């Protein structure tokens, strides 16, 4: 009878559950409400989630991420050629064509289909809600990107089988976002998506508690992670006229432990003016050591951040209407935190407040959670 809303993020996956009409979502056991898609074998271990991501720089070969990006995809696909230079771990085309993620595990090569470790980030979302509630979980509602065409859904929902969910739908992540803020005629809603890894923007309209999505645009290559890349290329470029010529782009582990601590800087930059970038014997046993104002992240941003604004006259030319005409602006992904994107898009909108009421890394996953729960028949919401 328990049924959860889950969000399968590129980056970062996020469960909920809808009771009463009220939202919980749910943190993991290391206390975050978001959980990295990260899948890591060793010689003795299974990592998955929090676990998983911070030992990716001590075991880049074993560590999988991005399987969201396979997912449903042929290996001969143009976008696996493209995206499987941006990954240290190996995949493989299968004789029937499916991608196969091969690593080492308690010292033997395994493989995986795309949905196997889709499947195994999901069961961590399950184990969640479950040491959360002190019961099983069985029902979920699992979403995915508008653009995503029926071999990607069905890969998605067979993840879900396999990690022991019955899936009672699979449903758009825009209208997740939707749902999760309640959105009286008819409704024009703009979805403003920016994760780790992608950039969705999803023109709605809703007339008589119905949504259908009229247009949809962005970019499967800008989130976070091209935010993270500005300030280690900056770093890299700032150790060199420190330290005379010396070249940490040379070791992909001094760049891994480098982004990392950017990450973490970025989100500092969200709520303060100045952060400091700090790496212990980075490279060739010297500590390195930088102060980024909110000022320089902008700067070094500068065009990425502008460039949001090309999705959204798209959407809006595709749907032949007016930014006069969208009643609500729906911030959703981790990295709309930025307040130069939150500014952008406000004075972009005329001075339009865009909604963000919700966590914009916990909205997919609240209208899973809203939706899950309509579909076992709690009319709460
Ligand atoms: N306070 C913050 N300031 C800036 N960026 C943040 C902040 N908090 C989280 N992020 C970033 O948010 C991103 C993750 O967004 P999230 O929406 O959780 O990912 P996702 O659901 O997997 N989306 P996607 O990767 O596009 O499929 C990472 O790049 C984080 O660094
Ligand atoms: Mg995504």
């Amino acid at each position: 009878e328990v049924a959860i809303g889950i969000d399968l993020g590129t980056t970062y996956s996020c469960v909920g559950i809808c009771r009463n009409g009220v939202v919980d979502i749910i943190a993991n056991d290391q206390g975050n409400r978001t959980t990295p898609s990260y899948v890591a074998f060793t010689d003795t271990e299974r990592l998955i989630g929090d676990a998983a991501k911070n030992q990716a720089s001590r075991n880049p070969e074993n560590t999988v991420f991005d399987a969201k990006r396979l997912i449903g995809r042929k290996f001969s696909e143009t976008t696996v050629q493209s995206d499987m230079k941006h990954w240290p771990f190996t995949v493989k085309g299968g004789s029937d064509g499916k991608p196969m993620i091969e690593v080492s595990y308690q010292g033997e090569k395994k493989t995986f289909h795309p949905e196997e470790i889709s499947s195994m980030v999901l069961k961590k979302m399950k184990e969640v809600a479950e040491t959360y509630l002190g019961k099983p979980v069985k029902n979920a509602v699992i979403t995915v990107p508008a653009y995503f065409n029926d071999s990607q859904r069905q890969a998605t929902k067979d993840a879900g089988a396999i990690a022991g969910l019955n899936v009672l739908r699979i449903i758009n992540e825009p209208t997740a976002a939707a749902i999760a803020y309640g959105l009286g005629g008819e409704q024009n809603i703009l979805i403003f998506d920016l994760g780790g890894g992608t950039f969705d923007v999803s023109l709605l309209t809703l007339e008589d508690g119905i949504f259908e999505v009229k247009a949809t645009s962005g970019d499967t290559h800008l989130g976070g992670e091209d935010f993270d890349n500005k300030l280690v290329n900056f770093c890299v470029q700032d150790f060199k006229k420190k330290n005379g010529g010396k070249d940490v782009s040379k070791n992909s582990k001094s760049l891994r432990r480098l982004r990392t601590q950017c990450e973490k800087a970025k989100r500092v930059l969200s709520s303060s003016a100045q952060a400091t970038i700090e790496v212990d014997s980075l490279f060739d046993g010297i500590d390195y050591n930088v102060n980024i104002t909110r000022a320089k992240f902008e700067e070094l941003c500068m065009d990425q951040f502008r460039n949001t604004l090309i999705p959204v006259e798209k959407v809006l030319k595709d749907a032949k209407m007016d930014k006069s005409q969208v009643h609500e602006i729906v911030l959703v992904g981790g990295s709309t935190r930025i307040p130069k994107i939150q500014q952008l898009i406000k004075d972009f909108f005329n001075g339009k407040e865009p909604c963000k009421a919700i966590n914009p890394d916990e909205a997919v996953a609240y209208g899973a959670a809203v939706q899950a729960a309509i579909l076992s028949g709690d009319q709460s919401s």
